[PDB]
């Protein structure tokens, strides 16, 4: 089997993408946030707190057919901007692009934090890091993908997200017509539950590639780069006027600039983000400074390949027996 659903920006800054999901019988379609940071799917629902529901779409299981308590399961999960979310689990029908789970960990929200609440056009999340990571207690659970794995015509999905525009998920299959040139792979580990891998290096602009191993996540549902410190004042160096605030709460930028590309290494291949895809605008409607793209991961505690950097590309998540991360440019 395969599935090829087409991801949306939620906004004109790319700050997140939504996908179309299709749950319990007959379908209720919610658009979610596919996350390859996380692994819980969980989604706005006729559990959640009215207080904390803002225009989205809600899942109502009383109405699926196919729904049924997973009796006793509970999940709470915290992400790294600070936002969280908890509920209890119902298993139900799940369908992306035309690839259909049975029997799939469906989360329904008894509260979500504000940040949550006050975005209107995200319905959910779906996780798709590995299985490890999963917040149902006292049963874990598995990801849509893990699911849905042996079913594949191949054990892969891929992300080929957009600048300003929408892109595609796909499941079982690597489009050859969605890229250009040929895929590098390289190694992932997964021990700490993420798609982390080791990029070979960076440039900024035209400049010099620095050989540097930089140890990272591939994740589709954070929006920045998240670099080590070293490698972000490099980058910012080459823009006039650029500095860190800690008012604002990272690097900022003339909105007159120019910005320099930032090539990232994949073994011996290399992926460029155009200068762009960097600009995050305005820090606040009317202003002069904008707010930059690629940040410091310090105080993170992980460097994060966000959209900024996995949308300047073609990427293939291999989640065969030994997975591993793919690459090309687009």
């Amino acid at each position: 089997s395969t599935g090829s659903a087409t991801t949306t920006p939620i906004d004109s800054l790319d700050d997140a993408y939504i996908t179309p999901v299709q749950i319990g019988t007959p379908a209720q379609t919610l658009n979610l946030d596919f996350d390859t940071g996380s692994s819980d799917l969980w989604v706005f629902s006729s559990e959640t707190t009215a207080s904390e529901v803002d225009g989205q779409t809600i899942y109502t299981p009383s109405k699926s057919t196919t729904a049924k308590l997973l009796s006793g399961a509970t999940w709470s999960i915290s992400y790294g901007d600070g936002s969280s979310s908890s509920g209890d689990v119902y298993t139900d029908t799940v369908s992306v692009g035309g690839l259909t789970v049975t029997g799939q960990a469906v989360e329904s929200a008894k509260k979500v934090s504000s940040s949550f609440t006050e975005d209107s056009t995200i319905d959910g999340l779906l996780g798709l890091a590995f299985s490890t990571l999963n917040t149902v207690s006292p049963t874990q659970q598995k990801t849509f993908f893990d699911n849905a794995k042996a079913s594949l015509d191949s054990p892969v999905f891929t992300a080929d997200l957009g600048y300003h525009a929408p892109g595609t998920y796909n499941f079982g299959f690597i489009d050859t017509t969605a890229y250009t040139g040929s895929i590098t792979y390289t190694a992932v580990s997964t021990k700490q539950g993420f798609w982390e891998w080791t990029s070979t290096g960076y440039a900024v602009g035209s400049g010099t590639f620095k050989s540097t191993s930089i140890d990272g996540i591939a994740d589709t549902g954070t929006t920045l780069l998240y670099l080590p410190a070293t490698v972000v004042s490099a980058y910012w160096a080459q823009v006039s006027g650029a500095k860190s605030s800690s008012s604002v709460g990272g690097y900022v930028f003339p909105c007159s600039a120019t910005l320099p590309s930032f090539t990232f290494g994949v073994g011996s291949a290399r992926i460029v983000i155009p200068g762009d895809y960097i600009d995050f605008g305005p820090i606040s409607t009317g202003s002069s400074s904008c707010f930059g793209g690629i940040q410091s991961s310090a105080g993170i505690g992980i460097n994060i390949f966000g959209d900024v950097a996995l949308k300047a590309a073609f990427v293939v998540f291999n989640g065969a027996t030994t997975p591993t991360l793919g690459f090309a440019s687009k």
